[PDB]
């Protein structure tokens, strides 16, 4: 039917931690991601984007190519509808944060 | 035909590094990532994902639309099998570490 | 026509913060993207791929399975040039950074 995104923020800290054997240490990382990143879809048809935000902020979900630009404000659902009558790659992203805080996706349009 | 997806693990630490005049300073980064991410079907067809761990450690793989859930061992490698029953875009991944550590991809499922 | 593809440098550092209450400790992330990440081509295409590099150093484009190999130099624009000969899903990756840093992305044939 339609496309169902969920966004999600990551805090990680992990000072020190054996995992099997193998000791990972001072990882500190900290994003925001859109799950799934990449939707594919037919040059032509109507796309139906229900985008949960379970971000503690506003998040953004952007697609230049087809005057995409909106903001989901926290525990808030949206659906963003477009369509793709144009093909190639175009990134998902958002407006809002740095892209390597919240990782871009990819809105490909098959010919 | 048949997919192919390498896990592996990165433990990258650089405390000031010029490069062509470019100072990258304090990075300190740990990651796991399958390669490639993205896998495109379509519908219906019966998808077969070998999947090679170079983790050293144990690796997760799992998509749920499909009822996926796999743990591959360090260092083996694990055919996982399934219909892509239906159409949309699922996100790949691992039921183990953080989601921003081990980052996820996506399963396209196109008409 | 064809794919365009940007490549940007993020160097990130946020000090400590408190949002609500909740403390959010400094944040340190230096990365390298190719936006966008994923191509899907249907099998026997001459995919053209027009790379503008908006990173301040060099940076490499590669596709081991059609022999795509390249380095764009910092504001330089590269068109690659191959044919998705094979089906599947193929690795674009940068033979310059540590992977973690310019994040792989993906070449899917139909
Ligand atoms: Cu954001
Ligand atoms: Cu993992
Ligand atoms: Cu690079």
């Amino acid at each position: 039917h339609n496309f169902n995104v969920v966004i999600n923020a990551y805090d990680t800290t992990i000072p020190e931690l054996n995992v099997e054997g193998v000791t990972v240490k001072n990882i500190r990382a900290f994003n925001v991601l859109n799950e799934p990143e990449t939707l594919v879809v037919k040059k032509g048809d109507a796309v139906k984007v229900v985008v949960e935000n379970k971000s503690p902020i506003s998040e953004g979900f952007s697609i230049d190519a087809f005057g995409v630009q909106e903001v989901i404000k926290a525990g808030e659902t949206k659906t963003i509808s477009f369509t793709a009558d144009k093909a190639g790659a175009f990134t998902i992203w958002c407006q809002l944060h740095p892209k390597n805080i919240h990782l871009p996706g990819t809105l490909n349009v098959v010919e």
